[PDB]
């Protein structure tokens, strides 16, 4: 009728209904969650300043980061020692290390954020970071894993979460194919906490275990040893296929310097005892040996160079792309937000988010007005096309159906995946349970699982319960986990377990306020005294955390990540 | 040759009624004319128009079998045969979205039946030829049901419409979408 | 409570709930069904005898097959010619083959019954067979495939049903991967139905395209001459890893002994054309010349046996076996199938069939109380696990779900599947369309497609219409199929599209009657004018046509001709 283009026009033009058009209005429910917002960012943005220079801010006014005073000048001093010896007490190996002009991602910080209670009662343990610091960073024009050990050893040199820390690093670089670089400063091992991290599995053994098992699949790893690494620490200059030596401090000891005393004790210089021995001795352990940081470094550069990956990831990741921005501003997302703390649910939606990340703003929907609940559909991301699973409202049983079907098409094409995640949402009416929904759940956890497509989730809000084994969850291999502030994982109830669970606990039928006061309040405080900020990414849960407003640049960096996997 | 072409494309309809050059009989164009007009107030475009408007503009086209169903079927009226201007489908190979894919498009022509056994031997065809060539295809859809009168001859045996169903299958198990 | 043993003796003993226990008790009703299936059977039994020996029989007493009177004397001279020549007219030829004591299974039989209608209005094409004999033959420890040309030369050599057999047996060969062993005796082509057998595809070509890919996957096979191949007949001799040539009367030709007059006719002896010429000539075409039929057949057997798969047939499939019977006796299978034409749609029931084929009368009922349709569980066949699919009533969307999660266990365990065919039986409610049943009729049609494991189906009854599709069909690679007599293969309606054609066809409001009579009765003729006897089987529509009561045996060759597969 009157219509006769030629698909384009239609399409290729700033018209076409691919796009999204959520415009906001900034009233004042746009304020009230936008200010929130800001009100969830600042600190977060903030505290990751503190651990940085841990314990070391002159600036004396962070108020802003709820964490406690400190002795700054004992921080000072210990610094102060430690590079009055030679070597560099920061993070700035690093970013010496990797190529001006690049990208960096760090993968685990505010790692061991106030994770232990001391002796003290006011007192917590200082692990400003896990004692490690992780990132994935390019060097010479290859993508590698950067993880250094950072020279905080008042604690004990590796904890329940450093150890955590360095095996989810080997496990993401082997299942990545990015190549290692260790930089290694230790006080050798916890003789505190050592039934907790030497036996059982998943621990000191497994990092050993993960140094052979990727130079059996031919991925070349490096150590750099710019301090003591006793206490079966010595095993990785070993396993190593370069591995450096600083000229003075460097030192590799399998039996310490007070070990000798009381067992044979002709006690002689701590260099003869396995330390940097620049005599030509007869023993052809450790590669490089260096004069200085600078120098150790640059061998350790060079040692990167000579792999043969330039080639390969040039051809993999083009180097040369034309950036594309959504057409939408960045700083809106903060505003769709809904506030916190609401006694009822607030209302939410996804088309704005999924228009302000995505690349020239834009959607291909698949069945939106069949289970409207859950939403499924391509973009594009950075030059790559992407499939997003986000959700928004209670699950039924079709919203299953239709999660299964987008999974087995993006399986079939080979599409990466992306999570949202949201509340659990399963309906519990009778006539719902007598029409199979276990059975339809188990059909989308199934091709959840067995999915052998990359797989990355970032928690959007209110993630409690069994929901998340529906879309997405750590027990299902993400390869990357991130989180937004505004985050809750909990029981199968947020807020409905405060109810149920008031039934049926030894309740007298009388004195209702005083058991409300004693039941509901105090539920209430255990299942949201978890947060996105302590009880995640200090311990590892969801090791990264992240600004909402940033989000596509990280899950364009895991992207690119994700694509030197054979 | 290059003229036959012409009156099954468009079937029937040829306003020129000069087409001598091709030996075909003289046929009732009111009645194909009429059928087009009501067909086309439906809202829906009756003519491989669906293929042009389909395919990327300034590409090729092939249109692998033309002229199918040629004066193929005696009728009962000894000087008349079946008007199947087509097989009841047209079939190319077309180049979409700089994706190069395989064409199939029903023709609205219900008048003596859906589906001929020339017309599942094209669809099987282009089956094959998508499979061999890993070509994925595009089916447009419209139909009278089935042939109630040769179903004996398309329905049952092997080679006929269960093994569309075999091939649509079989296609997805080697992931050609 | 009072039980406590050990799961046997509840299991290994005479008491397990695993057999059946349905007893008939021979009433009118099971003589009303039981009296006719012996209306059912005995002609079929016996057509086969008058093909065979076909236009000579004796007795002159066929009237129990409704076959028309036949020129005895004509078709008895014309074997005594040819037994004169010196060569067995008859299938005589298998079964010296075949080592004696062993099985046989005559793939094809009433080929072409009553196929072409001639020019004398009241007479057929006297294909007694379809010009040629096929049955899986075990030769020297060694399963083959067997193909013999018969003698039937009178309406010329091969018809559309004559390739098609040959072609369905080399397809079934190439499957299995058992060798073939073809008697060629010839007349040349047929110059009258060229056009239907030379060109197109799936003609005489795909014989020698189908020889050749054997011998790519190194699948050996062998050809004997026993008479004249000539128009594109003398390439099978040619290709062919070994070939007999009889001494006298096996003749090769490209061009016929009247081709070489008219075109430079300087005749001489068709010995010297290209027949057998045991002369030491600079040709060396054809493996073997023997002097007499015995000796032919002898040296076949010779060769046969070099081939090395009588170790691999011995280790696959057991040769020294004890057969265990079924808990009742298998003459009662007759009486459980209904009669026929019957206004209404008579009762059945499975239960008793499965009962009374299976090994110990036994079966693994998956949920029977859920989908109560369709029938789906394991089953015993002489030594082998086996799946069984049989059909009774009409189908739900939780019987295709049953069906898709049978199909799934079935390929995922490498069981075999069996097929029993019945009525198509798809609801057309609108509740139940608005139930997705098109989803879950696609969701049984895709794992039926495409399971890698073996299958054969076989006709119970009533197969009419697409339902077909839901369970299996030619269309989806039975490897092999066979029937019973009282089967109807047809429209989506048997008896329904009588009703819904007759409202929808030209016919005035008044004159009810003649139009009925007209419409009706006509529909009906049409519909069950087709039937297991001629249009199956004469056609190669399910080219296997069995009694009921020897279904276990011809199931038992089936499976033992499916586990030489790669
Ligand atoms: O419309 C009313 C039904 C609401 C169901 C909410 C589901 S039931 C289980 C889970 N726990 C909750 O509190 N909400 C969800
Ligand atoms: O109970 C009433 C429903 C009857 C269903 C009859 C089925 S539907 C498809 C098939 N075609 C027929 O003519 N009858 C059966």
């Amino acid at each position: 009728y009157a219509h006769h283009p030629i698909d384009y026009e239609r399409s290729t033009s700033k018209s076409p209904n691919i796009l999204r058009l959520p415009a906001n209005t900034s009233d004042p429910t746009y304020q009230e969650n936008m200010a929130r917002m800001e009100g969830l960012v600042e600190q977060l943005r903030a505290r990751v300043r503190y651990v940085q220079a841990g314990g070391v801010v002159p600036e004396e006014e962070a108020a802003k980061a709820g964490v406690s005073i400190s002795s700054i000048e004992a921080d000072d001093r210990v610094r102060k020692l430690h590079l009055s010896r030679g070597k560099m007490l920061a993070r700035d190996r690093i970013e010496r290390l990797i190529d001006p002009g690049t990208r960096f991602l760090e993968l685990s910080q505010l790692a061991g954020w106030d994770l232990y209670w001391d002796d003290k009662k006011k007192e917590y343990e200082r692990c400003y970071s896990g004692g490690i610091v992780t990132g994935i960073g390019l060097v010479n024009g290859v993508r590698c894993m950067l993880v250094a050990n950072d020279a905080t050893v008042k604690g004990g040199t590796y904890y329940p979460i450093t150890v955590k820390k360095h095996l989810r690093a080997q496990k993401i670089a082997e299942q990545n194919h990015l190549p290692c670089i260790y930089l290694v400063d230790s006080g050798g091992a916890n003789l505190s906490r050592q039934d907790d991290v030497f036996p059982d599995e998943q621990h000191f053994g497994r990092i050993f275990y993960n140094e052979a098992q990727m130079s059996i699949k031919s991925i070349s790893q490096i150590a750099v040893v710019m301090g003591s690494c006793t206490a079966g620490g010595a095993y990785v200059p070993a396993m190593a296929d370069e591995n450096i030596i600083v000229a003075r401090n460097g030192t590799i000891f399998l039996g310490g310097p007070p070990l000798v005393l009381a067992a044979t004790g002709e006690k002689v210089s701590s260099e003869e005892l396995g330390g940097a021995d620049v005599h030509c001795r007869i023993s052809g352990v450790g590669d490089h040996y260096a004069t200085d940081d600078l120098h150790a470094l640059y061998l350790a550069r060079r040692a990167v160079a000579n792999l043969n990956l330039k080639e390969h990831n040039e051809a993999r990741n083009p180097t040369d792309v034309k950036p594309v921005p959504p057409l939408y501003d960045p700083r809106e997302l903060g505003g769709f937000i809904p506030d916190m703390l609401s006694d009822v649910v607030k209302s939410f939606d996804v088309r704005a988010i999924i228009a302000r990340i995505v690349d020239g703003s834009r959607f291909d929907e698949f069945k939106a007005l069949y289970g409207n609940t859950l939403v499924c559909g391509f973009a594009r991301i950075e030059g790559m096309q992407v499939g997003i699973i986000a959700n928004q409202g209670i699950l039924y049983s079709e919203s299953a159906l239709k999660g299964a079907h987008f999974i087995g098409l993006c399986t079939q094409r080979n599409v990466p995946l992306l999570f949202l995640q949201n509340i659990t949402g399963f309906m519990v009416g009778k006539k719902y349970e007598e029409g199979g929904i276990a059975r339809n759940g188990a059909r989308l956890v199934m091709a959840v699982s067995s999915a052998p497509v990359p797989k990355v989730t970032v928690l959007i809000g209110g993630s409690y319960g069994a929901g998340n084994y529906g879309m997405c969850g750590r027990a299902f291999e993400p390869r990357f986990l991130f989180m937004w502030p505004n985050a809750r994982i909990s029981v199968m109830g947020g807020t409905q377990a405060a109810t149920v669970l008031t039934l049926t606990n030894r309740n007298l039928k009388n004195a209702s306020e005083a058991e409300i006061a004693a039941f509901k309040d105090k539920v209430k405080k255990k299942y949201e005294k978890e947060g996105s900020c302590y009880y995640s990414t200090a311990r590892l849960w969801d090791d990264g955390v992240i600004a909402p407003e940033d989000t596509r640049v990280v899950v364009a960096e895991a992207l690119r990540a994700t694509r030197l996997a054979p």
